């Protein structure tokens, strides 16, 4: 069931802000990491003295990452005759969230149709204002409401390239890498109780629950109408044997926060393989490959969506496959992009629900929990 | 003049240590863009519950970084009972160092003989103590005073593998990476006022200066008695048509602190190919190349060291040429290290002076200002 209830019109994601402590070598690391151009720069060069931000792109994937330069050298600047091109910024604020945080993510951005409105429709639903709107040189608006613990959702609208304030990066910085990502599926928060950020965040933007189908979490999905912005939440069950690693992500995280963003590729193995060939010389580390057991299994669940061939592919780069009454899910999780055990990253690949593809096909990948355990036991055996 | 004043027996650069936000992503982007592996740990995993450590390594340069998790975990800890590997290591002095500098190196750390008589005699001479000697597992000693800014120089000795807490790598984990780079050559400070800082530094090591053959600086050479370890430290000018570079740094830096690292290479062409094709993929960047006056003039000046090939091949890589009485010296510059404009990195090989090959050899490039400016103006023309 869809009510198709959002209290504004919400196109599509648009873009995930990192705050760093240094945002180029997080930027430099995770565009050969993961296959992203250099798009976009905001920072000394361009007149900015308050933030250095660098954009990396992937099809429709935006990366921003954003770190503070020394106060000193905007001291004389007032809000009104800011250089920085992001006016939600604050040097205060974000080496307060690192400190606190580590490395993460900061922004869920979205673009709508008019940002002021769905900021005013929002606060005026129970969000919590965190940047009101402001418009940049007559051509974007912008605004931000807290969405969980230091996270904010972030409204964007354009009239009719990034953001004002933000250039074009010159050819010869910018590589042309590309391993098949090309957008954001979801992104999923990490809270203590699900039940109150559950009503918060459907009580201000509308969103409704996306239907599903004891280890870990309970877990929940908001959706925007056409469910193509999704924003899973999680939260802990206690008493497990094995500690829940949803309790664990909020003490190293010091709170509730974004656990994990899912990467949709249009050809996750020729993506894995690319990103498995560049775990140790910079790139990202993926999760222990499931046993053979979990792989033997697989022809019974989805021999009739991928070949022999293709499922021995799956083993060879630990791909998960997963399945609705809709759709079939490939999925794989990096080990945690920083220092803390805290957000990480899943990449993905959708088939079935064609009508272009319906957002969610598959779901999340749930019941992989089920069929990992099984298989772990009976790879013991 | 070699007059061997050193107050304790000096042997030679151990290690620098990076101070960061993640020491994760600094760490992986410094191993692909400079050629180093990962050789030891110490982290959540080894038992760390106050800083994550990652050891690279390249030859005899190894880089260490640093950065604090949350101060929860290890809230019921006292320094008695800490499990921090490195005991000087301070929550506070971190985020503060970080906050105001930047990404940069917080430790310069030379093997000494006695890390403890070390600290006592550079202490009892003028040096500001800043830990002072802790003995690890009966088998490590470690010390450190005030060098310059908040960066200190730390002594260690071993009575007879990186420091005791720290586990070495798996070797999956760690890819042998290598372009060549096999040790810290120099490391040199910027500082607002040379004299006192030179009066300082060389009050408590006895390190001697270390001789020489209009833009930018004054500086001068501290070097211990075979003058193996190598101090420079640079003071601006100003008043010049370009502003200086030597006051740009301590404006950006909040202060004095660490300007360059130079890193010795056995074979610097393979080097310096091997950086610049990973320079738009993760890696570092170059400083913009010479004109080619530059090199039209490199077969007077050293068209006896270097064949025709091997001047082109410089050409082609960017590198810079000077020479001493006693040898020449082939080195190029990266731009910054990270966000700022502070500290960089130096590759350079030294020719001649053979006995092994003394240090210094060659210098430190001085005259290349003069000549870049000279074939800057002839290039125009
Ligand atoms: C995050 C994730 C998802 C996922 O995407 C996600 C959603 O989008 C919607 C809400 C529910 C949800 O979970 C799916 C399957 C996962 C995982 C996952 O994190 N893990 C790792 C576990 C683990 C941790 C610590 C130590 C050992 C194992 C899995 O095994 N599966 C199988
Ligand atoms: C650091 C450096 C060295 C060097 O190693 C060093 C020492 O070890 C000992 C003390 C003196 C010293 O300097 C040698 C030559 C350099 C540079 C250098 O930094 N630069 C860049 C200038 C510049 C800056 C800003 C904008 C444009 C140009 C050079 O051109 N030369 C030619
Ligand atoms: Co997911
Ligand atoms: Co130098």
């Amino acid at each position: 069931k869809n009510p198709k209830s959002d209290k504004f019109k919400v196109k599509r994601f648009h873009h995930i802000e990192f705050w760093c402590g240094d945002a180029t070598n997080v930027a430099r690391r995770f565009s050969w990491g993961l296959g992203m151009r250099f798009s976009a720069k905001s920072d000394l060069s361009t007149g900015n003295m308050v933030h250095a931000s660098y954009l990396l792109t992937s099809g429709d994937l935006r990366f921003l990452f954003t770190a503070p330069y020394s106060p000193s050298l905007s001291a004389g600047e007032i809000k009104p005759t800011t250089t920085a091109s992001i006016p939600s910024f604050d040097h205060g604020s974000c080496r307060s969230f690192f400190s606190s945080h580590g490395l993460g993510v900061r922004a869920v951005a979205i673009e709508v149709e008019d940002a002021e409105s769905a900021f005013s429709i929002s606060v005026a639903n129970g969000a919590i204002p965190s940047s009101p709107p402001i418009v940049l040189n007559e051509a974007v608006t912008i605004a931000e409401v807290k969405l969980y613990g230091d996270v904010v959702l972030r409204y964007v609208s354009y009239k009719a390239e990034f953001l004002p304030g933000f250039e074009r990066v010159e050819d010869a910085s910018s590589f042309p890498l590309d391993y098949g990502i090309r957008r954001l599926d979801h992104a999923v928060g990490n809270v203590p109780e699900l039940g109150p950020a559950l009503t918060y965040v459907a009580g201000f933007t509308g969103f409704h629950q996306f239907a599903e189908f004891e280890s870990g979490l309970n877990s929940a999905v908001l959706a925007s109408n056409d469910e193509m912005v999704l924003l899973p939440i999680n939260e802990p069950v206690h008493g497990t044997k094995r500690k829940s690693q949803i309790q664990t992500y909020l003490e190293h995280n010091e709170g509730a926060g974004l656990q994990h963003l899912a990467l949709m590729s249009e050809d996750i193995f020729r993506t894995l393989r690319e990103m498995r060939k560049r775990s140790s010389i910079g790139g990202f580390d993926f999760m222990p490959s499931p046993p053979p057991t979990y792989y033997q299994n697989l022809k019974k669940r989805v021999g009739d969506v991928l070949s022999d061939d293709q499922i021995k592919e799956c083993e060879e780069l630990g791909i998960l496959v997963d399945r609705d009454d809709q759709g079939t899910l490939l999925q794989i999780f990096t080990k945690p992009l920083g220092d803390r055990p805290t957000i990480f990253i899943e990449i993905i690949q959708r088939v079935g629900c064609m009508m272009y593809q319906s957002g969610g096909c598959g779901g999340f990948g749930k019941g992989n929990f089920s069929e990992l355990f099984k298989s772990i036991e009976e790879y013991e055996k």
